[PDB]
């Protein structure tokens, strides 16, 4: 594949799940949807997989929560692992205000 990343633009009230319809396929890729893996402060922070600690419950809150809440900022690497590639991709999130 690739090791260098591959940058994409999102706004900071984007979903981790907007994010998945964006990357490959929308519709298709509801159940199927890759997942982005992203270092945070020197911890590896899994954003797909719930990683998150929710209050309640919450079933999705990983999803459910913006990349901004993500703790995501402009520059920030992602490592996504797809089903339908057998190849880790990194990507640059680019914020637009």
């Amino acid at each position: 594949g690739s090791q260098l990343p591959q940058n994409i633009q999102f706004s900071p009230s984007a979903k981790l799940q907007e994010v998945l319809d964006y990357l490959t396929n929308s519709a298709s890729l509801q159940m199927k949807s890759p997942a982005i893996t992203a270092t945070l402060e020197g911890k590896n922070r899994t954003l797909y997989l719930q990683s998150v600690t929710s209050i309640e419950e919450r079933t999705r809150p990983n999803l459910s929560k913006t990349l901004k809440e993500l703790g995501l900022v402009d520059g920030q690497e992602l490592a996504v692992a797809d089903v339908t590639t057998p190849q880790t991709v990194l990507f640059k999130l680019h914020f637009t205000s």
